[PDB]
């Protein structure tokens, strides 16, 4: 198993990136990393570990205020290029990316591919929930426009993830909509009820309510690439004003000083919401392999979890499993 | 100032809107409230007697699970029913119900009616900031299926109720979006953005993300109603799930004994939370006059607060200065 690794993509590239890989392969014998980027500077972090590592030279670099397939197509040396680019010669199984959303998904789809039969890919984060089963949320803007064809598939591939690699034996599929009544939404949710409604290969649970989303309510939820963003970008300002109004109560001059107890919490309660790439990262579904944007901000626990992710994904062949489904 | 309200709508109905309605007789002295229900059953909880309170009879009540068209013109002697038409005969100023959430939008559209001009009411609460100045969000689901035109209807609306009922004088409008660029959204969304940025009669600031609406980044937001009523859920359910989720982290005994001294501004905090309680409930613009929707789970708070909205709805002739635009 060969996993490609944009070493310069994110906020804490490329020491968090590079240590990452280092716990990963530590943690899999199985395990072969190619670490995309600038080799000189990828290897000055490498002095300790090297075993399964092969460091692979790209030039440049895409930057976060450049358009995506501009970039793609123009800086054919870039890290995220080459990366994809191992995958697509075959000389890797999967790849992750910390870098640019738009910039991995252009490049996914133009040199990785779609698997035959899938029209649009998809853009899957694993969200957390109260009781830390989690819970699958597709599409958060991989593709703004949508047809109700298209969601049955996202149906269908998030259903094989859910099973396949985080091991729910009959996963339940909800699909997002303004009521739990069978028949609401606009035009394109209730035509794709009446189609989940009689898909045969997965278990739909019906209609599933937004306020209901982080209480468990299903293991794969289902919308359009628009409505998914949004709500993605709406759980990630609620958790931030929740957050900071827990900081302002537990850290008031009017509460007991002795109360200072509860300080070390709020990293703890910073934790529980905010970070959710302790799951593993977006994956983009839809392609001939696994490609996993990582978290912007990801640390190296982040980066080793994506690689846990793409572990699973290659070694119980999700792709495969989606080509056949559909 | 006379408001009809449906006694007989909603999960704590009549207790919690008799007591509401009460609260409000209590803190506005011009407040006239007629009670429309079932009259032994709303003298049964009626621990006032006060002249401004008038109960009106209404043999029989629109359910959570009836159809809005059918029931709303099959049962004429519903409390929801009879609450819309004391607005249309001009009895009430306004009207405000818990029940049925499209029941009373179709009680709205069927015996209220739209003003001129308006293709489609739309769902729109005011929901809080950072600052605390506080933001409109429409359409939060009156209208599944929205086309361009309905969308800068909406902004026209909450435009002129942000500038006079909230004070704001040159409301900010942004639309809710996945990208600040002019050409981020879907089809109905970029149209929007196009025909919004021509516009005359508002300050369009252009498109906001989701991410920022908390934080003051405009004063009207605009969306459809199927993403309005997502994002609206989204806020709420989430709300009361991280707050969970983060008190779950205090259990140990020193922990739990910290977070029971803090426990005074905690339940401050979910109070403060609770967006039934920052504004009353989601008004319907667009309509002739003023017709609330409090929260299905609404208590005596949250329909006090709803009562407080629609008599600053009433008083700034909202109704008619949105028929001016």
């Amino acid at each position: 198993m060969r996993i490609a690794v944009d070493a310069m993509g994110g906020d804490h590239a490329p020491k968090a990136v590079i240590d990452g890989v280092i716990k990963g392969i530590e943690a899999f014998d199985d395990l072969h990393i190619t670490l995309v980027g600038d080799k000189t500077t990828i290897e000055s972090h490498l002095t300790t570990t090297s075993d399964r590592i092969t460091v692979l030279h790209a030039d440049e670099v895409i930057e976060p205020t450049d358009e995506p397939v501009r970039a793609v197509r123009r800086k054919k040396n870039s890290s995220m290029v080459l990366m994809a680019q191992e995958v697509a010669e075959n000389r890797a199984d999967a790849c992750i990316s910390a870098g640019n959303t738009g910039a991995l998904m252009t490049a996914g789809l133009f040199i990785v591919g779609r698997i035959k039969g899938i029209d649009r890919p998809a853009l899957a984060p694993t969200l957390p929930t109260v009781s830390g089963d989690g819970f699958l949320l597709l599409d958060v803007g991989a593709n703004v426009d949508a047809k109700p064809e298209h969601l049955v598939q996202y149906a269908i591939m998030g259903s094989v993830y859910s099973q396949q690699v985080r091991g729910v034996t009959s996963p339940r599929v909800g699909l997002l909509n303004v009521g739990t009544e069978d028949k609401k939404g606009n035009e394109l949710t209730k035509q794709t009820f009446q189609i989940l409604k009689e898909t045969a290969n997965i278990n739909f649970i019906g209609n599933v309510e937004a306020r209901d989303l982080l209480d468990d309510v299903a293991d794969v939820v289902v919308t359009d690439g628009f409505t998914g963003n949004v709500t993605l970008k709406t759980l990630e300002g609620s958790a931030l004003s929740i957050f900071k109004m827990m900081r302002d109560v537990m850290t008031s001059t009017l509460t007991s000083k002795l109360a200072a107890a509860v300080l070390k919490p709020k990293l703890k309660e910073m934790k529980m919401k905010m970070e959710y790439s302790n799951y593993g990262g977006a994956s983009l579904f839809g392609l001939k392999a696994p490609v996993i944007k990582a978290h912007g901000s990801s640390d190296s626990n982040a980066v080793f979890h994506a690689i846990r992710q793409a572990r699973e994904m290659v070694s119980q062949n999700v792709a495969a499993l989606i080509q056949e489904e559909v």
